[PDB]
């Protein structure tokens, strides 16, 4: 089960379809707030996390998740593309960091890598 | 302890210095052959793997490592930058894939992530 957190609706819907195509169960949410509601009500094996979100920055939310001792693999998937952004994302507790625009099949391969580990 | 497999000597030496700066013990080798000798004689917690190597392609070597049920995190670090290359590297068993040219500090952060 994958949770995708992404505020662009068109992109989010396509990401859900992609995860389902890969044989995962997938829930998509558009805010950090909705993510917290979903994390409380369901168990996820991996989280895909956009950083630019309307209510709380994804990086701040990730910090909170790790402070709550959540250990799910997190892949950051974001338009924030600077070297500083990538390093801070990883050091905040992300397991991978993939910049937009990106190919769907690379996302799939990186999710496979994260999961078999 | 980190093993770095990279055939460009100037780059390899700098990578070793970088790993040591991060507080790791680090051995560097320039071929898949030397890597196999080192893997037999030492225990490594992570392997950094270049693909273009003189005697055996790094991707082929990685396939052999995984077939021998070696479970060390492997980060591929390579000039091979096509989408097919990246996917192939990951699916062959790499845990991350970072294309050249790259920043040392991103390599460091990705190695930290893998070791977590
Ligand atoms: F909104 Be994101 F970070 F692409
Ligand atoms: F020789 Be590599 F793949 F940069
Ligand atoms: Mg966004
Ligand atoms: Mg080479």
């Amino acid at each position: 089960k994958i949770l995708v957190i992404e505020d662009d609706a068109l992109l989010l819907q396509g990401l859900i379809l992609a995860m389902q195509s890969e044989g995962y169960v997938c829930d998509g949410v558009s805010t950090a707030h909705e993510a917290a509601l979903s994390l409380a009500s369901n168990h996820y094996s991996l989280i895909v996390l956009d950083l630019g979100l309307p209510d709380e920055d994804g990086l701040h939310f990730l910090s909170r998740m790790r402070r709550e001792k959540m250990t799910q693999p997190v892949l950051i998937l974001t338009a924030r593309d600077t070297l500083e952004d990538r390093i801070s994302g990883l050091d905040t507790g992300a397991d991978d960091y993939l910049v937009k625009p990106f190919a769907l099949e690379e996302l799939n391969a990186r999710i496979r890598a994260l999961l078999r580990r």
